[PDB]
């Protein structure tokens, strides 16, 4: 297994700052509260369009000619279009394995948000909100959603496997965050009751997603648990026999913490790092699960100098990461595509290397990965 | 600088079979009649989500890394904002500068369509229609927007130069290609008195244009006229003295025509008739004046096999016309970027190879 993949990030599950225009004229920072601000034949415009132009066969192609395999697609639990008032997007992940069955590459199906949200950040659709896990109708939802998926694209070529849940939040992360003041909650009373999800009731999950999802694909697909930032948490759960060869853990890392944590702001600094911090402690768990790191990237406050010096930078950087990533079973650049605009927003220079097409174009990042 | 360009089509002036969500619920076949089908804050909504999405910095900069040197921006006479139903989009025009500059990056301002329309085809926004020419009030519209935007943008380190129209139809064009029948117009009323736009008008619309650009651009920047679908025409015109170095002439040459000509649908045939006439011929005229190809393509019946073989055949049809162009002062691929689905859609298989940056991607055009 050599997993090269990238994310569809911002496609079907809106991230408000990587792309300004869909929020034009609302006060809102996130997806639920986005069709709160305009008129129902206004939002489905925006949506629509949005949706046919942000990814499509184009983007496959390109996708394929960069050398990568493999395509995480994050969906919201609204997909089927029976959650008012969001509006169903099943059509765009059947177009979706179209495309990737036409140029040779595998989709990770990644359920990015549920009802009431699994961590209250923005990312989940609901920001300072965390209550999924404590709303039984809502889990219930979410695996009978998991099962339909699995029933849907479970002996399509074109499937890798199935997430079902991405970042659900520990209680760690949870406190550390301080998520409800990171992602200020609009209704306070919707807010207050928010509880993080710990690792026991995660396995139970766990335990009843695969229960709709291994029956229903194909024996070569796989189910992708996210590790809830618990990285070295999982060797019980995951050897069990149901699993063997049928898993992949997925974790997030983030270049960025390596000066949070004091690295030097040089190259051999942030190589050295990402060698120990990185590669020699994810390899640990490789040991006995497969590893993918579903999200990462090259953004660093160094590049926030010369145009130049940032170039060699962010392509060492680039390198530096794929090479660890060679000693796992692959990864996921967070993310493929944004629309991010620092020639006019100034205060976002440094941001748009989380783009990875256009950070091929500047030189970051390796035109070609196979 | 030898230009090595791509179209921005499809993104402020639209063309309906490079994309299909805007027009959706609707049975318009062009710009004008868009709106007319739409309440009016859905299409607003539409036409501002596209303009953000289609065309943004991340192109700018994927235009760069492929080579290009220049792009060409086709834009709508309502582009001020002051033509209702339309929506303006200087805004755009500005952020596009922006981007060009640091990409070093070079922008032709091609004016592509004009109130009643210069030609009569859908990608003029008006289809089946041909009157611009004998309504003087938006002859002058015109002049007055080319004045406005000569001062905007003449000074600016990323303009390349100024086309005053695009595409203003010959006789010869209206009467073989049949435009009304291929382009027919919803409003019989409105269409009455259509008629092509004759050589000796069109110099006179170039003198009056010339007058409200020149003055207003710097001396390294650039008159594009385009050649009127009449390539050999214009030696007298452009070798008047007070033009020398400020113009360059738009021809656009399409290999299909070839096609329509009775040419064979092979490759060893479709070079012959790039080499005889498109390099033979259109270098007679960059003798006397710089000539860019502003649209051509690769698109070609026989590609429309297998896959390898119509990988081959493309990059040879890119490699062939691109050494036609060699000799000249430069050129457009028309265009950029479109939204075809060809796997679900089939009809558009064999057309994708009109997705310029897809090309590349697919092996059909040079990386």
């Amino acid at each position: 297994m050599k997993i090269k993949g990238v994310n569809l990030g911002n496609w079907l599950v809106l991230e408000k700052w990587m792309s300004s225009a869909i929020w034009e004229g609302t006060d809102a920072e996130d997806e639920y509260y986005l069709p709160r601000g305009l008129d129902s034949k206004v939002y489905e415009a925006r949506i629509k369009m949005h949706r046919a132009e942000y990814i499509s066969e184009r983007d496959f192609a390109r996708i394929k000619a960069m050398g990568f395999n493999s395509v995480r697609i994050p969906i919201p639990y609204f997909i089927y279009g029976d959650r008012a008032p969001f509006i169903g997007c099943i059509d765009e992940l059947d177009r979706a394995f179209s495309w990737a069955e036409k140029y040779d590459l595998k989709i990770l199906i990644d359920l990015h948000t549920v009802p009431m949200s699994q961590n209250g950040f923005d990312n989940g659709g609901l920001s300072g909100v965390c209550k999924w896990a404590q709303i039984p109708e809502e889990v219930d939802f979410v695996l009978n959603l998991l099962e339909k998926l699995a029933k849907r694209y479970g002996k399509r070529k074109g499937l890798l496997g199935i997430e079902p849940i991405n970042q659900p939040v520990s209680e760690e992360m949870w406190n550390d965050m301080g998520v409800q003041k990171r992602y200020p909650p609009l209704d306070k009373e919707m807010a207050e009751g928010s509880a993080p999800i710990s690792f026991e009731w995660l396995k139970g999950f766990y335990d009843k997603a695969a229960d709709r999802i291994l029956p229903n694909i194909d024996d070569d697909k796989y189910i992708v648990f996210h590790d809830g930032f618990r990285l070295h948490a999982w060797e019980e759960y995951l050897t069990q026999d149901r699993y063997k060869g049928r898993v992949i853990l997925d974790t997030h890392q983030y270049l960025m913490i390596a000066e949070m944590l004091g690295c030097e702001q040089t190259l051999e600094a942030y190589k050295t790092f990402i060698k120990e911090k990185f590669e020699d402690e994810i390899t640990k768990v490789e040991k006995y699960v497969p590893v993918v790191v579903g999200q990462w990237c090259i953004f660093n406050s160094y590049c926030v100098v010369s145009d130049e010096e940032k170039r060699k930078v962010y392509m060492e950087l680039s390198k530096a990461q794929l090479k660890a990533w060679d000693s796992l079973s692959g990864y996921f650049y967070w993310t493929y595509k944004m629309l991010l605009d620092p020639t006019n927003q100034a205060t976002w220079r440094g941001w748009d290397c989380w783009d990875l097409a256009k950070c091929v174009d500047e030189g970051w990042f390796p035109g070609r990965v196979a």
